[PDB]
């Protein structure tokens, strides 16, 4: 009945990717992830269909964990690391072959609001990590893959609604989007190609 | 001082090309330096003189820069993540044929990363900007007249010839076009007042 049901997902084991795994296996996707050695899904969770044990950057893992789907979902970050880094960017590099030479199209990714900012308002403290974000998009944009661009502003704690906006290509009404209706519509983006090739952001008070 | 001869190094690349396109199309007469030909694409502007060759080749360098009036430099590495000199060892073959044939001006891009504290680089891009570093001291100890171009995020954004140029030191903005940087790189050849300079392009798009 789903047109995609086998899907990547890099970063399942984030704050982001915990609770897309945990919506997407009961929606009845086949869910294959990528995970680090050191840390591995936790064993209350969900339990995804395929799990390949390696690192974002090395090609021979994206690969393995590419391999046959039809989408990926990107859900990469830092945690609470500042700090410079290109493992988005190189992630990305990494997805992006993987998914040419596998014949997948459809890449739903996550990178953050302040790509719809005014450069140079960005916080100097998140600047280090939007640079990465700056790269990441610019990697996925230049693919040529069916690229929805997720842009959110702040990942919260509150619950899952459905009922969020989601605005095209501009910044949205409010400043926050929960983690379950960020995951919520990596999903949704994943059953319509009205987003491909848009940047999107999904954000909601929650009352 | 008047510029019609050029040597583009890295015309195939992303900022490469469009320096290119736009040279061809002012009119200059550019000599790119290729390792293979096919990556220049087949329609379009084309350079006047194409060299097949490498920059480590100091023959295929000494060629390429022989008869021009200045020379372009626009390498980079693109996927080295470790120790690597290719850079650097481009740069002393590129002085060499300079000084052996006359050619006093080189427009040579390395990153802004050169005007931020070390502590910026992400861990990753530590090894091409260590040779970054060693290709600007070649060509500011070189006597050449050098325009150091240190560029920060090179986007996809048009062509708009409106962008600042912040002398010896980091401007406001943090992004610069890829075809405004090859618009910049040109315009430091029609002018001496960027030479012993280090110049930092950006713009706000939109
Ligand atoms: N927090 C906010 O308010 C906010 C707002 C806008 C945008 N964002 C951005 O949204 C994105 C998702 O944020 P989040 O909080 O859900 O993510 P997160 O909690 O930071 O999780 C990051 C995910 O990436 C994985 N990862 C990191 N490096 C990896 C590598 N080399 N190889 C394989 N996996 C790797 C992590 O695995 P490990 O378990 O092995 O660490 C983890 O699963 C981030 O890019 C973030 O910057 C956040
Ligand atoms: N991307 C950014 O945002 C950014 C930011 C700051 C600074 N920079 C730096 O700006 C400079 C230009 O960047 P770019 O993205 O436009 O370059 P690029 O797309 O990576 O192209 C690199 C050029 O150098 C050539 N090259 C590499 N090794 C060579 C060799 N041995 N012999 C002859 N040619 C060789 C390449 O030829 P082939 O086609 O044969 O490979 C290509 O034409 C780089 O040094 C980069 O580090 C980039
Ligand atoms: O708690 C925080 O550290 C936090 C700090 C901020 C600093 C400046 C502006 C917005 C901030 C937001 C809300 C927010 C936004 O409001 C917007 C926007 O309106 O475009 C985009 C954002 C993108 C990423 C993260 C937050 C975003 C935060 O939560
Ligand atoms: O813009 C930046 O701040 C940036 C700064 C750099 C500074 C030194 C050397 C390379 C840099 C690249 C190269 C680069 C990359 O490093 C990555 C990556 O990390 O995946 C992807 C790229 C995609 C297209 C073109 C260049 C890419 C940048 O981009």
């Amino acid at each position: 009945h789903m047109a995609v049901k086998k899907i990547a997902i890099f970063g399942a084991t984030g704050q982001t990717g915990l609770t897309t795994l945990a919506q997407a296996v009961q929606a009845g996707y086949e869910v294959t992830v990528l995970v680090r050695d050191s840390s591995r899904l936790p064993s209350e969770g969900p339990r995804p269909a395929h799990v390949v044990v390696g690192d974002v950057l090395q090609a021979a893992d994206v690969d393995k964990t590419v391999a046959g789907q039809d989408a990926v979902i990107v859900l990469l970050g830092t945690r609470n690391d500042l700090s410079p880094t290109t493992v988005m960017s190189e992630g990305a590099r990494n997805i992006v072959a993987a998914m040419k030479a596998h014949g997948v199209d459809k890449v739903v990714a996550c990178t953050s609001a302040f790509l719809l900012w005014d450069p140079t308002k960005v916080p100097p403290r998140l600047q280090a990590v939007t640079d990465d974000h700056i790269r990441m998009h610019k990697v996925l944009r230049e693919s040529g893959l069916k690229y929805v661009a997720v842009m959110p502003p702040h990942i919260g704690d509150q619950p899952l609604t459905g009922a969020y906006t989601v605005t095209l290509d501009g910044r949205g009404p409010s400043r926050v989007i929960s983690k379950h209706d960020l995951g919520h519509f990596m999903l949704r983006c994943l059953t319509t190609d009205e987003y491909d090739g848009h940047s999107t952001y999904p954000s909601h008070q929650y009352q």
